[PDB]
């Protein structure tokens, strides 16, 4: 599901988009940092909530997300120097438990644990 | 309406993610890079589009657009390193006159230049 050149996006830093929409007539959009992104042995992606308030209301109602991230120092289609992904995801947010434990020692701000299975991968660039 | 730490953002590179919605069912979201941005002197900000087709048959519905982007290298509020922006902006593509012309120059790929009207502006770290 989530291909070598995804992971190695994952090893440098950038600005990712998390959409969501349901709980009113307009989508939301929220951040995170492609730093603050872990992958678990499954493949699910893994983020510090802080506020999230917006996103969490959408997903009570549909709990399908877009993250959106793209880094330049690797290399997309036809050698392009840069590359992009749209990821469609199911979303959860996680309280407590051992991933909740190991996400709130190093983002100790976080209230909540994001909690994105990814259900499609669109290499961008 | 664009501040001082937005246009020093401007500086660097990462993604911007653009949400568009209307032309029916669920949003959209789109990409393009922070160095692709150019801001006119009544402060639209313009970018490329060499794709963008799902985000162009959402504007003849919905105008409306949210642009997310930030930087690492930006100091943002308080004691924090980076700097977020959401905008909301007001969306057309163009097609020829000057500002075409002088992004065509900039941007060989382009089809049409994609014109964002910020309508709202909010720092999120
Ligand atoms: C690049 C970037 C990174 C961000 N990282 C986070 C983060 O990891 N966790 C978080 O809760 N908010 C983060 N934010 C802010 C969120 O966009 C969001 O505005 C905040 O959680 C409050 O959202 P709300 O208005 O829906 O409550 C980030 C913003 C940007 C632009
Ligand atoms: C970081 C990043 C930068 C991109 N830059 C552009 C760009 O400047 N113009 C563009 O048309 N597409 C760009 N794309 C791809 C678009 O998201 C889009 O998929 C493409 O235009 C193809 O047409 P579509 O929007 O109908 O999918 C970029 C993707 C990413 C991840």
């Amino acid at each position: 599901m989530l291909t070598k050149k995804f992971k190695e996006t994952l090893k440098y830093e950038g600005s990712v988009s998390l959409t969501s929409w349901g709980a009113e007539k307009s989508p939301h959009v929220t951040g995170t940092w492609i730093s603050y992104l872990q992958l678990t042995s499954d493949e699910r992606i893994l983020a510090p909530a802080a506020g999230m308030h917006y996103l969490e209301e959408d997903i009570k109602v549909n709990d399908t997300i877009y993250l959106m991230l793209g880094v330049r120092e690797v290399e997309g289609k036809n050698g392009y120097q840069g590359i992009g992904f749209r990821v469609s995801a199911k979303a959860k947010l996680i309280s407590n438990g051992p991933e909740f434990e190991m996400m709130k020692e190093k983002y100790p701000f976080l209230r909540a644990v994001l909690e994105l299975t990814p259900v499609e991968v669109e290499q961008l660039l």
